[PDB]
């Protein structure tokens, strides 16, 4: 059995006052339905909460889609790319973050973009691990076109300078700031700054 | 059309047995409803999702307010902050994640807080631009007061010292604890730790 | 009062056409219900939030369940583990995030795991203080065990190397990956990086 109840959350004088809804389901195997969802009298959510003090109140773990490696060189090769959303999604879809487990990301813009700073050119070059690292990604814009601000740390990475010599190799942060370039119909590095081991690492 | 259904989620021998609540609507220009939420029999809400496996399943992003830049300086010109909550709202939401993205923030106690370890009573001097960073604050207590743990990473950050002097420009990454001090009537930077560019600093 | 409406959100000339649920309650006090949910015609949850943008768009703060302090030492003295999920849950619960406020993790492995790299064998050994900081665990796998991957910022946080030596104290922050080793009948750390002030660790 499942049923849907609105329930006074206060006493009525007058005829309107304070009130809920709650959202009973019956767990399989149980006879009697329990309640999983409240949205309470003040609007917040509780999701095996009975009196959320959040307006999401999440008895439990939250999980989004998994999007992925993420990729973004720019070098003597060319510019590549690998990005699971569209430009127009990423503008349609601004402050939206998304927090996912996968392998590392590849970032460089040895021609342009990350080729100022400490160091210049430099690839994060991660190796795809079966540990991987949690992805932070939000949504932004430059005003005309998608960006992303994008969060990875895990294993394995090597950091390797724009001749391709790599410079070190084990575990590997970044915070990248990358977006949609029409000058080379694609998505370049515009800037990132991390850490391989104890190396930290910077370019803009 | 929308609707709302209980649907069993077994075999019902008895009368009664396991049930889930699925939500469904129309999108503009079709012509049948489809699922869209689904308040499983285990009080997991898949958002997107048929069968959900976490307490709260979304098949996209997540998005919370824009809660613009942070501020709190306390130098030899005094006491200053800039923060989009009250004491009494910090207070009231403890334990709450906030993400966005906005030009970075400004932070420094140069009389009391951070002018303690390797590199007391800098000025985290973010420059607010296009690109900004994205901001984390989750909401926490002294006991008494409001506190935030705070963290950012973006572009552009000069990293000063207690005279003004800038030390370095660039990257910036942050994380700071803040928390509302009685005795000055404002927020105040506790502890806080981080980098611009390849250079780390720390003050508590 | 509370209700439950659906709601054209286009013209129907067919009969059927696009459609929203939402969801209003009345605020203790108030006289009249108010919107506070809406699962939109595209299947987007508003929260506080009448023409939802992302899957999920909360206007507010989102809360998870405070999961406590977590330690994984093993060393001479042998294998020890405070971990609030069993290897059957993080495994059930694949992709899912938590964060929450506490004190921050002791973590070392000098037997094996994490003895490896510039800084083999270093304890992070967090003090418990009221300020704490903010977790964030996501759920990932090795294949055939629970694995999680962890971040935790605060204060304060003493570095020790494998034979007890305090390095440093102060400032700390981990990104560390644990998994559930069958061989030991515990959680221990593969690998994990960060810092305490502004030394770098990191160990594999």
């Amino acid at each position: 059995n499942a049923s849907i109840n609105f329930v006074a959350t206060e006493a009525h004088t007058a005829s309107a006052g304070g009130a809920k809804i709650i959202f009973n389901t019956t767990n399989n195997g149980a006879t009697g339905s329990t309640e999983k969802v409240v949205i309470d009298q003040n609007g917040n959510v509780g999701v095996g909460v009975g009196a959320p003090t959040a307006k999401m109140d999440v008895n439990g773990g939250i999980k989004q889609p998994n999007y992925g490696i993420i990729s973004a060189v720019r070098n003597s090769g060319g510019v590549t790319a690998s990005m699971p959303w569209t430009n127009a999604y990423v503008l349609a879809h601004q402050g939206e973050m998304h927090q996912w487990v996968a392998g590392g990301p590849i970032l460089q813009d040895s021609v342009t973009g990350c080729n100022a700073g400490p160091d210049a050119g430099v690839k994060f070059d991660s190796i795809a691990t079966s540990w991987g690292g949690p992805y932070k990604v939000i949504f932004h814009t430059t005003g005309s076109n998608g960006a992303i601000h994008l969060e990875w740390s895990g294993w394995q990475v090597s950091l390797k300078n724009s001749a391709g010599t790599e410079l070190a190799i084990g575990m590997g942060q970044v915070f990248a700031t990358l977006h949609y370039d029409p000058a080379v119909s694609n998505w370049r590095v515009e800037h990132m700054f991390g850490r391989i081991n104890n190396t930290n690492f910077t370019c803009w």
